[PDB]
Formats: structure tokens, sequence, C-alpha cells
């Protein structure tokens, strides 16, 4: 019983975190086999960030200009390259603790675990969701760039996020492990503002299903609605449109509770129109949208197959 | 920037989780040096739990009656003993991944990270607070008994909780690593109900300070109160009494915000009597009490020493 925001165990990722220093700037890198991945803006001075030419700065740098330290051992850089916004430093030593890994690009609305690190040392782990405006609301202090977001798919650690930037609103922006930013953000000091955000509708419904599984049933009603007329209310309250694919994803939760997805939509409609009536749902007085349907299944297994 | 519920990296604890099997019952154990710690109720059948005499059941058990598995490797048990409510199985082999560790007994209101495990394999990590009624609001499924709570204070893992049981209200109860239950709970099927809970006042204030640091200022007022007049309202809404020790602990946050602790108490006073009027504080519509002042300082460091 119980439902909590839960991150994946970070051990396999901790064994890959290193410290990368170029000039006066120090951040975190991801050491997989004989390659260290880190944000390319480490090669920039404070003045370079105003208008950096990364192709020029990369040529000007030498292998010895990059100091990579895995804890107490210094790793010798023997090659440096750039894939989009990520710097790739080939090192002398292959990481003996490299896990089975993949590079994946997640979609807005999906969640992952963030291992916040400083000086190449992990500091904390928490779950984050890619918002529709392609930002994440994490907790980062100075020296956190290079921290990675990941999911564990049983035996494979799928890295999906590398932390690059903090926006003026306090939210955070970064790239996938191929150097491609999530959203329209660039790794330079220019006027970039996160777009207006929306609520992840399919995540709210899955979160309501988790409540029903854990005994919270006051918000349930006898009403049913159609996908079209629910999406009308959803747009009226800045909710993402609900698609048939989203309904299919919610299939398992609807199967174990016996509550049709459109019946939960009728309950969600009334909650949006009349509020929460001063009550709470899974320890929240707001509708939570940072739990994916799989995230719910992870903590709410059915009784169908025990 | 940002403020999130953040757990410690679980790697050092992941390397200590093992599987302990007695008869048909399988749960998790903590492998430190040559001793495996697990809940003693693993030696009970389903009928035994109704009225177990653990001293007798231990006599009937042999070393070979306990099957301990460190992942895929079977550990040879060479001794079984009982320290209060925890079973201690001495094994032939010392765990090479044992970190610098201590056993500590935490206070109500203090927080720790829970590494939820199943069949000796870590599944997730999240932050929990010891409630005043000596329960925790975690997320546990079948086979989670033996999961441990911990804090890391620079290379040292302080174990403070082992999960034993779920109460009828859905909350969870367990012991320290010396086998002493938190609260008046016993490892037997009896009429045991968690007492009525109260809100951790010093944690709410620290959380309100974190909100001010992160830009939330609407709940602030020019009102002032005394510790006596605040505690009258606190008891009136089932809040823990605020002591002078609690006020001193909040000293750094009050200095960093320029808000006197008793002025924040006045803000909490008005928030308790009339609510938040449809606004939010750090993305919550409730007053959060699972963040200790140290947890806030950890995520909101001052500029005094840069």
């Amino acid at each position: 019983s119980g439902f909590r925001k839960m991150a994946f165990p970070s051990g396999k990722v901790e064994g890959c975190m290193v410290q990368v220093t170029c000039g006066t700037t120090t951040l975190n890198g991801l050491w997989l086999d004989d390659v260290v991945y880190c944000p390319r803006h480490v090669i920039c001075t404070s003045e370079d960030k105003l208008n950096p030419n990364y192709e020029d700065l990369l040529i000007r740098k030498s292998n010895h200009n990059f100091l990579v330290q895995a804890g107490n051992v210094q790793l010798r850089v023997i090659g440096h390259s750039m894939q989009n916004c990520v710097l790739k430093l080939k090192v002398d030593t292959a990481n003996p603790k490299t896990p089975k890994y993949k590079f994946v690009r997640i979609q807005p609305g999906q969640t992952f675990s963030v291992l916040a690190c400083y000086n190449g040392s992990p500091s904390g782990v928490y779950q984050c969701a890619m918002r529709p405006n392609f930002t994440i609301k994490g907790s980062f202090l100075n020296g956190s760039c290079g921290s990675v977001g990941f999911n564990i798919d049983y035996d494979c650690v799928s890295f999906c996020y590398m932390h690059h930037m903090e926006l003026p609103t306090g939210v955070h922006a970064g790239t996938d492990l191929e150097g491609n930013f999530y959203g329209p953000f660039v790794d330079r000091q220019t006027a970039q503002a996160a777009g207006t955000d929306t609520t992840i509708t399919v995540n709210v419904l899955a979160w309501l299903y988790a409540a029903v599984i854990n005994g919270d049933r006051w918000f349930l009603n006898r009403f049913t609605t159609t996908l079209n007329d629910f999406n009308l209310v959803a747009m009226k309250y800045n909710y993402e449109p609900l698609t048939q694919d989203h309904v299919d994803i919610l299939g398992p939760l609807s199967a174990q509770t016996g509550i049709a997805v459109l019946d939960m939509c009728a309950s969600l409609k009334e909650l949006l129109q009349n509020g929460m009536n001063g009550r709470t749902i899974l320890g929240s007085a707001l509708l939570e949208d940072e739990f994916t349907p799989f995230d719910v299944v992870r903590q709410c297994p059915g009784v169908t197959f025990q």
C-alpha cells in the first residue's frame, strides 16, 4: 500500500559520474566505457557564453586542456569531439562499471529519475517529468551541469536527459545524450523564455487511478462522458487534449479497477468544474500530473496475475 | 534553483541488499560485514504470526533453514541470533561492498531515504519522514519487508529504519537496526492502531522559508505573534508545539530571508485559520511538513560563505 513519487535506484548511474574541468569551469560528466559525455559549454569562458563559437573553441583546446577525474583517479583524455551540444572526451580507461545502457529521447509528459551531482559526486535523486514546454522543474545548485536523467528498463539504463541550463523562471533545460536540446533552447546567453505550460491530462487520469487503487474513492461518480466533450472541458482548463492513444495507455489501470477511462474522465471533469471540495487525493490538494500510467503500474500492481 | 523532495543516492545501500528466505517466506536483508539483518517475523508461518514465541521458533530453526542470496550468489549461514525484533544471520563471507556505516535512532519529525526492495533487489528510492505517531507514509508492496531507511553524511551511511509491517490505515511501521520498534508496535497480529497524527510545525516553517527563497511571498504579512499565542492555534489544529529549540534551528533560514521566525509564525497562523484562498505554495495546496530545516538548507544554501 501507499503511493509516492519514486525514483529508480541510482547505483548504476553513480558508477559513471565523473568530474570534468576545462580552465576555471568544473561540471559533471557521464563516463561510459572509454568516452566521457558532458555539456559542451564547459569549454566556454564567461565571456564566450555571450556569443560562443564552439567549433572554434573545440579546435583551440587540447586533450590535456581537459581534466577528467573519476573520484581520486585522473583519466587521461586521448581525444575530444563534439556531437551537437554534448562534448565527447575519449579517455584512456574504459569504465569497468559501465552498465547496459541506451540513449533514448523521451516525449513531453514522460518521467525520469534525475541524479543531481556536484564535482562528479552524486548528491540526490528525484523524479522529474518533461513538461509540455520542454522544461523540467528540478532542484539544482551551482556545479550541477552534466547531471543526467535516466530510466531503468529492468536491466538497461536508458539515459534521456543531460542538465545544461537554468531559465529565468527557475525551471531547467537540457539535451538528450546526443546533444539535441529539449525544446527551442540553445546553450548560449541569449533571450530564451520557456513557453506557456499545460497540464498532462493522461498523467492526471493515471494518478486518479492510483488513488482508487489505494482506497481513495470520494471523487468517483456515476457519470460517463465522451472523449470529445471531455476534451472541451480539458481545453477550457489548460489541459492537454486526450487522444485514443492516451486512452489505450490507460487500459491496464482501467482493467484492474473496472472503471472505464471515460468514466474517470467524467470524474475528472467534475473535479475541474467544482474543485476538490477541501479534500485531498493521495496526500495532495491539487491534481498531480507528474505520474505516468507506467509509473502508476510500478507502484500499483493488479491482482489479475497476483 | 528549485526545491524538490530529494532522496540520497542509493548505490552504497543497493550493494548491501540481499534476499532472505525461511520456508515459504521471502523478504529482504541488509548485508553488513558478515551479518545479515532482517525482520525476525520471517521465521513465522502465517499461523505463527497470530501468536508467535520467537525464542522457541529460533530453537527449531537451523542455519540451513535460512537461505540467503546476494543477488545470484548463495551465502552460507553459520549462525542465527535475535536482537530484539531483528534477526541477525552471521555468514561465512564479509560483504566487500560494505560502506562506512552507523546505526542511529531518529526522532519524530526527522527525514530519511527509503530504498524499497523486493526479493533482495532494489526497486525505488524516496524520502520519508518519521511521523509524530511513529509511522511512515511510504510505498510498499508484497515482499518489501526488510527494506531500510538511511541518511548519508559524507561517505557514512546512517541506517535508521527497517520496514516490518503495514498498519490497517495503510501506514507503515518498523524498527531501528537494533530491533527496537518505533512507537508501541509489535511484530504480531494484534489490535494495534497508529495514534492520531499531528503536523510537524518546525518542518512547515522551514518549508515556508524555502517558499520565500524560491519567490513565493503572497502568504507573508506584517503581523507579529508570540510563541505562546502561536502555540495556542497550533494545538487548536493538531500541530506539534513549537519550542525555543525549534526556533533556533530555523535561525539560518530566518537570517537568509530577513524574516523573523515569529513573523513566519504569524503567516502560518493566518494560513491555518483561513487557508490559501485558491493559491499555491511551491506547487502544493497543502502545508508540507516532511521537509526538515536541514533538508531546506541542503537545497537552499546561503551566500554567507558563497
